[PDB]
């Protein structure tokens, strides 16, 4: 049949804009199931496939909670092709603040979610495809899993995480002829009282221009959720593809900063003098 | 008065020689508070204590699991004299194997202890160390934090996590005066059954593949923790103190070739020949 995609996270953003993309294909070439955590919030999704003219079940809907592996088996065996060919790891949470604000359950529903729920996943996906040796998979990355980001302390913890685990994976995966990309994203589009009570004076004040900044940059330089689900085709359909994939080339420099010093000094001056 | 240092997982390791380097230092500079999971393994401490002498005083023990943020507070009263100059968050977990393998509660652990352990930790301390305006965090780092290495698919997840974690709030600690370094180490001195059934035959043989060349590399490469203690002294004393030390030369052009290939496609050809 079809190249079967299972995704993640497509009520909102990203996972909603690609899975619609791969749908409506001009080969008609990809059956996907979209999941998502509340199953009546597909609304949003299915008036955007039904506009695109997806062909006769080209999208199929599933409930995915990430945090609950019963939840992400029952989804594999309703998946009634009996394979995927493509595993696309989205869902995630951020987790903006000063370190000592965030609340301890908000820091380990991040992790659980961000990190463990794509760790059940590949439990759950990814002996098939080494039975199989072909099957491809593609994870949400971030810029901040790849330079840290004050006051996004845990989110960029979380994202460093995925680069770990699909780093290593990747070397076992090899001649296995399964595949592993992160797809690196930039920024994306879709209290006072209490963060100075639970900080001190000049955290509240960097906070605000680290929220200033931010919200510059978001300006400058956001993209559109379309954009990001090429960068998923384009690994999709690439022969060989790469362990990572970059959605804008804007922070290459800064990377090549933390890159060219190890010690870490550059990198840290440099990114406090771009934030305030 | 002495500098006061706090240290989490002292049980054994880099943490308990790290504790008892420093209790005896000759310039009786340290006051050193080596905490413990669990107290009933203090053992080996006290005898390394007197063994090098620490005097009277140098070195008292707490209880201290990670894991909880109540043992965190209790802790954090116990330091009588109100203040910590000095952070090392060592404590640590590992896990090896097939990640399909792992289970889940297993592979939850080793995040809630390595990263969340640390945000707790950091959580309760940095607040004092902002308001003086003076404070060191140590925190042990691993080559599995700067490069995945298979097998070790959640122990680096939550390695890289520390680097995420560190990078972005050292990005925040500059103006403050307080020091975030991570000590990068190598390897460091002091069923199948089961394996077989919860993955594939060709992993099994890439697992106890991988053993072998670990055993391997464990023979040709492991430091002495006084060695790597050391380091963490450097690192301390510093007067302009560096977000990594490393331990070690070897694992440092792996990291380069790792460095110069954002794509990640040379890293992981280059660690499977390495490792298979
Ligand atoms: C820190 C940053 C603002 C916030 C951006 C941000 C925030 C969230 C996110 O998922 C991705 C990114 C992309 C890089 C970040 C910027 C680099 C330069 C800058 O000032």
């Amino acid at each position: 049949a079809r190249t079967v995609v299972l995704i993640t996270g497509c009520s909102s953003g990203i996972g909603l804009h690609l899975a619609v993309r791969l749908a409506s294909d001009p080969s008609q070439s990809f059956k996907v199931y979209a999941t998502l955590r509340d199953l009546k919030t597909q609304g949003r999704l299915w008036e955007a496939a039904r506009a695109l003219a997806c062909p006769p079940g080209s999208l199929e809907t599933l409930q995915l909670d990430v945090r609950d592996s019963k939840s992400v088996a029952a989804a594999r065996e309703r998946v009634t092709e009996g394979r995927v060919d493509v595993l696309v790891c989205n869902a995630g949470l951020g987790l903006l603040g000063p370190l000592e604000a965030l609340g301890e359950d908000a820091v380990a529903s991040v992790l659980d979610v961000n990190v463990v729920g794509t760790v059940r996943m590949l439990q759950a996906f990814l002996p098939d495809m080494k039975r199989r040796g072909s099957g491809r998979v593609l994870v949400t990355g971030s810029v901040g899993g790849l330079m840290g980001l004050p006051f996004n302390d845990v989110y960029c913890a979380s994202k460093f995480a995925l680069e770990g685990l699909c780093e290593s994976l990747a070397v076992l995966l090899l001649p296995f002829g399964v595949h592993l990309s992160l797809i690196e994203c930039g920024p994306v589009h879709t209290s006072p009282e209490e963060v100075l009570d639970r900080t001190d004076i000049h955290t509240f004040h960097r906070f605000y221009q680290y929220l200033a900044h931010s919200k510059q940059v978001f300006r400058e330089a956001a993209q559109n959720p379309e954009e990001v689900a090429e960068v998923f085709l384009t690994a999709l359909r690439a022969p060989k593809p790469t362990l990572r994939y970059f959605t804008t080339e804007r922070f290459l420099p800064l990377l090549r900063m933390r890159l060219d010093d190890p010690s870490g000094s550059n990198y840290v001056t440099a990114m406090h003098r771009e934030v305030f």
